[PDB]
């Protein structure tokens, strides 16, 4: 799951956990059924507590929650997807943590990977600290300055994989897919762009991020796949506006791109799927 995904999932968390009271918080499997999360025994302490937000910034998931009492007293739980992290609002497989609402209202987190993780935090300025250790969120932020790939001498690729230097939630296929549009060859340094290209670039990350956010699923996520197709969007990138109705992978994890034309499973600084006959450096 990338940027756009854990955008739609707090989404879909907000609109049946906003408001709710969370009781109790469980985890029976995964990387913290033997040792729970930090902060984990602070936590389930000062339940129940009502959720106020779930809200995200590129890849990074929180939940914002206040003592129905004590409404100073603020916490909140950090969360990062990973590679097969999904949410979901009945227990799926590879369940790993169980949270249990008023009412029996249950809502569940599936890792077949463990590579999710967890944290609960009772400090508002521990959570302002880790935001700032991400750039503008890449979908959400309708005007991020991109040009300043320019002064980078790094290859294009880890400059949109990096979650800070230009801006965050680009992953995996969302960085190849945006650059097989793009028509750059992903070795490119972002200091031989061209104003052009740079201008050019912004374009697809918009596009991209915007297509796989208006998309009911993507591969994973499709726990929620019900859910997501009876919640609406919002208006993120107002004015770029996807032709195709759902994302469609052309070259990540694809051995020919549409047109037939090889891609190679390159691995410079995962794989970067990208199509040579396509891409170049120009």
């Amino acid at each position: 799951p990338e940027g756009p995904e854990v955008a739609l999932t707090a989404d879909i968390l907000e609109k049946y956990f906003k408001g709710k009271t969370l009781e109790y918080i469980d985890f029976i499997s995964g990387r913290y059924s033997k040792s729970e999360p930090e902060g984990y025994d602070d936590f389930i302490a000062n339940l129940p507590l009502k959720v106020s937000n779930v809200d995200t910034k590129g890849k990074f998931l929180w939940f914002e929650l206040f003592d129905p009492n004590d409404k100073s007293n603020k916490w909140y739980i950090w969360n990062t997807f990973g590679l097969t992290g999904m949410w979901s609002l009945f227990e799926a497989k590879y369940t790993r943590a169980v949270l249990s609402f008023d009412n029996e209202l249950m809502a569940y987190f599936s890792d077949m990977r463990n590579f999710g993780t967890f944290k609960f935090s009772n400090s508002e300025k521990e959570l302002k600290r880790k935001l700032n250790e991400l750039g503008p969120d890449f979908l959400k932020n309708d005007d991020i300055d991109i040009s300043k790939i320019k002064k980078y001498k790094q290859p294009i690729v880890a400059l949109l994989m990096d979650q800070k230097k230009i801006g965050s939630g680009l992953g995996n296929y969302l960085v190849a897919e945006i650059l097989y549009r793009a028509k750059i060859d992903p070795h490119k340094l972002g200091s031989n762009l061209t104003d052009q290209e740079i201008e050019n670039l912004w374009y697809w990350i918009k596009y991209e991020t915007k297509l796989a956010y208006d998309s009911n699923h993507i591969g994973y996520m499709v726990n929620l796949e019900n859910e997501s197709s009876k919640i609406g969007r919002k208006n993120y990138h107002p004015n770029i506006h996807p032709t195709e109705k759902e994302f469609d992978f052309l070259v990540y994890r694809k051995k020919k791109d549409p047109n037939g034309n090889k891609v190679i499973a390159d691995k410079i600084i995962r794989t970067t799927y990208w199509a040579p006959a396509i891409q170049k450096l120009e």
